């Protein structure tokens, strides 16, 4: 079994925690905890390429993307790797995340450990918005919070 | 040619940035950068198992030690991967780090990548300070900043 973390921070506050359990280097990663101080609604929720946020979020670039594909939701085979979908949030602005996913990884070539998980101001569209925008970041806007990813316990 | 970077906080005044590059595989590792807001004289500075920040810096837990030996100063056979010594701060309370090290890597099981990068209160007596802690933690005291390392571009 190997675990993972991550503290999303941002303005707002806009705090998260993120768990990620991997029970076997082939199996799925559970990735489950909670976000506080956004937008009631849906907001996009990616794994960035680059774990430096030397100038905040921005410094993490783009949608982690070791295969070279487009931009999708995680239940499309056309995604990227960092592709997490959307977390939802309340009234109360509190999401709560519970997701499980095949594609990322926390060891190997898909691993993300030492990348940036990125919550959005917007809905994510899943690639299905119609303009070139959609198939590279999902219409998601800008990044409300964010950390790097790191091994735990 | 793989890099590294790590932004310092804590709950004080204390920042830092830190940037990694590692040319080869198995090279030595360059460390260089800035913190500011600590005390004048030498603050230990190490690498952390954990790239756990869920309730600040304590939840890193101990010094990266994969082969585990006693800690050291990073010029002793004797250390943990994650010993790097001090960094010292001048009247300013700046401290200008120019570090290199053929212990830590930034891929494979010495790798540090996911783990956390911490600036103590105290001088780390390198294990030579006599008591059982020396060989333990350096007698570095608390933990005034720390932050995840992540890849970068
Ligand atoms: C079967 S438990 C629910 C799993 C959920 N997908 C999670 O984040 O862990
Ligand atoms: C030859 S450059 C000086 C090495 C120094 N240790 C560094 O971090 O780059
Ligand atoms: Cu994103
Ligand atoms: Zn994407
Ligand atoms: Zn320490
Ligand atoms: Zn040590």
């Amino acid at each position: 079994a190997t675990k993972a973390v991550c503290v999303l921070k941002g303005d707002g506050p806009v705090q998260g925690i993120i768990n990620f359990e991997q029970k076997e280097s082939n199996g799925p990663v559970k990735v489950w905890g909670s976000i506080k101080g956004v937008t009631e609604g849906l907001h996009g929720f990616h794994v960035h390429e680059f774990g430096d946020n030397t100038a905040g979020c921005t410094s993490a670039g783009p949608h982690f993307n070791p295969l070279s594909r487009k931009h999708g939701g995680p239940k499309d085979e056309e995604r990227h790797v960092g592709d997490l979908g959307n977390v939802t949030a309340d009234k109360d602005g509190v999401a709560d995340v519970s997701i499980e996913d095949s594609v990322i990884s926390l060891s190997g070539d898909h691993c993300i450990i030492g990348r940036t998980l990125v919550v959005h101001e917007k809905a994510d569209d899943l690639g299905k918005g119609g303009n070139e925008e959609s198939t590279k970041t999902g219409n998601a806007g800008s990044r409300l919070a964010c950390g790097v990813i790191g091994i735990a316990q």
